[PDB]
């Protein structure tokens, strides 16, 4: 019985803009998504969706990431179970976390070595292949942990403050919303052009603010971000209702994380707020998650001799 796990994350700055050529910072959270594995005769799948096999409707994510182990091994089968603290639908990294743990836990199954980075790559190669494309963000800082300028890869000084993470419970359209963003840089291009490349530079004067812990400035570059993404056609009333109270509330800075449209906010606060914001946002209608940053990656967990 091999048990690995990986955490979901979020942007403190930086989300819509790195397909334009811009930096961005992100951060493990300790959500995560734990694959138990054992070996079998057969292929099982479980989840919260059920038992199945093979089962690209399902189950795309670890479906493709078995395909591609029996590629470089081949196994009778695996019974093959998961269980995540990261809510469905939430934008947190939730394909990320599945995908990268399945495959440490099919390394440890199998002992073939993978390094990190091979795991990075590989997450990347299977979301790109379920996703029709994607960005090689989410897999590397939930491959790795910690804080993460993107994409120089550079791990940053960990969050040591409060992290609340908001739900609207609105599942938020990525496609949609990161080709509205598309067509109106299109259409406005000297406008929207600027904006964009003003998320980028919270990140480069971020780096510094964020290595010396100080969270005050890295709160405010945050609101900033938030009004620039409200401004990129991104933002919703309720997303910012999360986003309001949180400040009301004592939050240093709070703003959507992720895709927008919906799904989740993320507050950071000093330690004696927390509370007092988490209480605030579920009074504005959002399901709050405590979390905290967490420089754990991809870990295995349990490995039983039997
Ligand atoms: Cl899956
Ligand atoms: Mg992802």
């Amino acid at each position: 019985m091999i048990t690995c796990s990986a955490p979901g994350k979020v942007y403190l700055f930086g989300e819509h803009a790195v397909v334009y050529g811009e930096p961005a910072i992100c951060c493990a959270v300790d959500i995560r998504t734990r694959v138990t594995v054992s070996p079998a005769d057969t292929i099982t799948i479980s989840s919260s969706l059920g038992t199945t096999g093979i089962d690209f409707e399902v189950h795309p994510y670890v479906s493709a990431v078995l395909e591609r182990f029996q590629d470089i091994s081949s196994f009778d089968g695996v019974d093959l179970r998961i269980s995540s603290d990261i809510p469905v639908g939430s934008g947190l990294g939730s394909s990320a976390a599945v995908t990268v743990a399945t495959i440490k836990a099919m390394d440890t199954l199998l002992d073939l070595g993978l390094e990190l980075d091979d795991i990075a790559k590989m997450g990347h190669e299977v979301e790109q292949n379920i996703q029709g494309t994607a960005s090689p963000t989410d897999t590397y800082v939930c491959t790795m942990g910690g804080v993460v300028l993107i994409p120089q890869r550079k791990k940053l000084e960990l969050i040591d403050c409060g992290i609340l993470i908001g739900n609207t419970n609105i599942f938020s359209s990525t496609k949609e919303l990161v080709g509205n963003v598309a067509d109106l840089n299109e259409r406005f291009p000297d406008v929207v052009g600027p904006v964009l490349s003003s998320i980028g530079k919270l990140s480069v004067i971020g780096e510094g603010l964020v290595n010396d812990r100080d969270y005050v400035s890295v709160g405010e570059l945050m609101n900033i971000d938030q009004g620039l993404l409200d401004a990129i056609g991104v933002s919703c009333a309720e997303l910012s209702s999360l986003i309001y109270a949180a400040r009301e509330s004592g939050a240093y800075g709070s703003k959507i994380t992720g895709a927008g449209g919906g799904g989740c906010m993320v507050a950071i606060s000093p330690r004696e707020n927390v509370d007092s914001v988490a209480e605030a946002i579920g009074m504005a209608g959002g399901k709050v998650v405590v979390a905290n940053a967490t420089d754990i990656g991809v870990r295995v967990e349990c490995q039983l001799v039997p």
